[PDB]
């Protein structure tokens, strides 16, 4: 707690705070760059950033080259993240995976599929697993630790619920032990617990339609300012509007 | 009427006597249920469905395995009814006119297109007409019961509404007779009056992007709660996400 | 200034003042009449017309045959223009174009590509470009006429952003001048300042499922009236339906 | 702010509260492991870690095998870490750029030494590099952009400060822009502000005779509780002595 007392004051600004101390990061997919084909790409929208308010060595430019790449080994590095997606219609739920983890803030501990079968708890216990290739069969517990349509015993009687993703969000019927059985070699997964959003990327959607469904749920379909869309021409184009506007995507962040 | 005092009592609960008393229905798609490959699927969904709260003769499994065949033979058997429904991208309308028929209240009367050429009154009155295949021509009518563009002696001369659909809901200039043509062999056409919504099913719609448009209009567009959406991964994962959020689905219809 | 005093007393219909003096003007694509088949389709839905009250040489029908050809050529005729745009993926950002022109109140000079360098002002002064093949390239110059990733001598330097499109809505990082290479041969290019909307069109989507993201930016989304959607079936259908709604259409818009 | 009133009471051990809710991580050599000679080791120690209080499941034993590798790979896992280090007297500055790391709280983002020169602002502005092998050659710039002692276009000419090292905080005249070059290929360097100490790490020393200079500095010289020594006679001897005072390296952490 705060006092709430009406002293009425804005303090002016708040912009000129954010172009002194903060760092701006680009995260871009490869096709993005090789459209530009230029070698001062970066070198030129960097002096446009000036414009708009960015000293010199404020500003990054990362390139993922995949959404399923960039789903996995995106640790964000800088204060404030601004991230390009161009509809890929195939990848849509690759996509839905991966905004759900940079637009929001996740607590996770580590998970030994060998030796305890596990359960979640609440809309926001989730099983975040990432990496080469996550393929995941599991094998619901009654409360005796016995198979329900399954044998603790066979993975073949499990039930796949991830084939060779690189970044997965499994979902299972909270409050029931399973079994899991993951491809540890080429995957990892984690216990992980939702909540916090972020106050950063600007997951910036490039094409389609869109509308998202982000939920893991039916029933709730939540549209948050950290959810931008721009319409596809060049990508010089997407690229100038990001800077034209940085202030404005930055203003729907912050922190 | 009621009486409108605010004893302000809130009785307790409201799942604890649907979980006694009602009838849950899924239905799915054959593609869903081959996906999951299982000879005891419906059976381990039912014992992870005690978890949520109902008895064991409580949830019943309906296959339709087509939206097309769905939309027809669609008596909806349960209590409470959510339908699992899988973005298919050219059926689009087959789904809207279906959604448009479950998600709604209807009122129908036989009309006989041999004897009588009829006329819509509101923005309520549409002409419903579903079977192997629907063939539906018409030819509008001046105040002599002349046609207008067409001679209501040769069919030639008709303008075709629908070539050969499962289900389809029919709309025309209203306060206009009109000589209908539908191919009565294998079409029953009827006259229906609009209303009341649906208190039950849910449709859940996998994949794509959606806002769906059901309006017969331009200028509306209704977003209901018995309208939900799914992110697609694996048909697993759908089922276990509707047990694992049975009551959210239920409490977004009732009665 | 109205003085504000609430006498309260709505002067009755509005719709009865519009059916006598105002003219409304349908835009369909030629696929949509090809569709219909009929030498006297045009004059069927105009007798069908004075059903929903608009006298018989009050409605006039013009063909665009191309999204393309109608965002340069479209010189909107009537008092209400009602133009109808189904769903062709592939031409999304030229149909997002097109649509922002008609929706919109545009104000326009013309642009000497030749002898002086531009620079837009503010997020509404945007660079509208149209004709047979549009092919715009853009130098960024610093506070000196000089390139900034580019040789103000060279266009094989500048950075191309629109590839022989025939309606082109341009956006550059604001307060920038730039020295442009437009293909002014086959395209003319424009400089407008963005505003008051529009009081007629009423821009009626077939198919898909959409969602608009008709800004320059990523931070908003605007949702007019004059922005409708219909669910496809056949053409016939569409045309009974604007006609069934004309009004309802027509209240959308007005002036 | 907290109230300051001296009510007086304090609460009970502390002690009891992290045995039950914190985990121990202890970070040694190979060299340490080697001499023990044990296939039990981990083991023993651990049911002796039950009499100092920490339930089964709580110590772990995190192996790095030089302190080059440890440096860079050292992703500190546990609550409280405690990492044994021996002294090797060609390595001390290793040791001393790795316990500066550890021992105290870093905030860093990344630098693109492709496209920007940089500069240090405080006494606690430094650049943090780690890698394969981290090879720097600086050079100054005047406020012209030009080299003080080196061409900015011959590397040759610039000034080495790292000769692949495996960890480094390089320290350079503050206030001062440089181009940099390092060896990308097999280092990383990133610009880190310093600060926060650390509440965990215990760099516990074997061997010498120590008086240790962790600042850049040479006015200064701080010495922490996080910061203890051993006199080696055994790598047995040392564990036992890490047990049998496990809560006072503890209590000298905390958080
Ligand atoms: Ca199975
Ligand atoms: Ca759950
Ligand atoms: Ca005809
Ligand atoms: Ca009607
Ligand atoms: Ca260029
Ligand atoms: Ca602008
Ligand atoms: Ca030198
Ligand atoms: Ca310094």
């Amino acid at each position: 707690p705060i006092t709430g007392s009406m002293d009425t004051a804005y303090a002016n600004s708040t912009q000129e705070e954010t172009f002194l101390t903060s760092t701006l990061c680009l995260y871009y997919p490869t096709e993005a760059a090789t459209e530009i084909n230029d070698n001062s790409w970066k070198d030129t929208l960097s002096q446009l950033f000036l414009t708009k308010g960015w000293p010199t060595g404020s500003v990054y430019f990362k390139e993922y080259t995949d959404i399923a790449s960039f789903s996995v080994d995106p640790q964000l590095y800088c204060d404030y993240n601004v991230v390009l997606m161009k509809y890929d219609a195939t990848l849509q739920l690759d996509m839905s995976e991966l905004a759900d983890l940079i637009l929001n803030e996740w607590l996770c501990n580590p998970m030994d599929i060998t030796l305890y079968y596990y359960q979640q708890t609440d809309e926001a216990n989730k099983w975040i697993s990432m990496g080469s290739s996550c393929t995941i069969k599991v094998c619901p517990l009654n409360t005796q630790t016995l198979g329900i349509g399954c044998l603790t015993t066979d993975t073949a009687t499990f039930e796949e619920v991830a084939t060779a993703e690189k970044l997965v969000i499994t979902d299972v019927v909270d409050g029931v032990n399973h079994k899991l059985d993951v491809t540890t070699a080429t995957c990892t997964i984690r216990n992980c617990k939702k909540l916090g959003p972020r106050e950063n990327v600007a997951v910036i959607q490039v094409g389609g339609s869109d509308v998202l469904d982000i939920t893991a749920d039916p029933t709730t379909a939540p549209q948050t300012e950290r959810m931008m869309r721009i319409n596809w021409k060049k990508w010089w184009q997407v690229f100038y509007t990001v800077v034209d506007y940085v202030n404005q995507i930055i203003q729907a962040m912050s922190k």
